[PDB]
């Protein structure tokens, strides 16, 4: 009873923070920030950034993994996010448009989170 309305709140809530990191722009341009995290770099074409980043995260796994229930709430998902924002300002440098984006869209993420309030 009370348990499936629980777990679909909680799948509601991680569909609604996915999507405002999907779907965020920059000012301006209109430029959609998270292009460059919704897929990892080819093994193959760039070999290097598997030395530097040993565990590789991007919201086509995320996106696997919360439609999949994989995730026991959203803060398991966050944690995902997390480690792709992390890998990113690791690999990229420091006033790097990707670095930048990494910023602002954690930001974003957490921003929203507030936002929808405790469950
Ligand atoms: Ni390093
Ligand atoms: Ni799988
Ligand atoms: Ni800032």
């Amino acid at each position: 009873a009370k348990r499936k309305s629980k777990k679909n709140i909680r799948k509601q809530r991680m569909k609604i923070l996915f999507n405002v990191v999907l779907e965020a722009r920059e000012p301006g341009s209109g430029r959609r920030l998270c292009d460059l995290f919704m897929v990892k770099p080819s093994k193959k074409d760039y070999p290097d950034y598997y030395k530097i980043i040993l565990e590789p995260m991007d919201l086509k796994i995320i996106e696997h993994n919360i439609r999949n229930d994989k995730y026991a709430g959203e803060e398991g998902m966050i944690e995902d996010m997390k480690l792709m924002f992390r890998n990113a300002r690791h690999y990229n440098e420091e006033g790097s448009q990707v670095y930048n984006d990494a910023h602002i869209l954690e930001k974003l993420l957490k921003e929203k989170r507030k936002e929808l309030g405790p469950l």
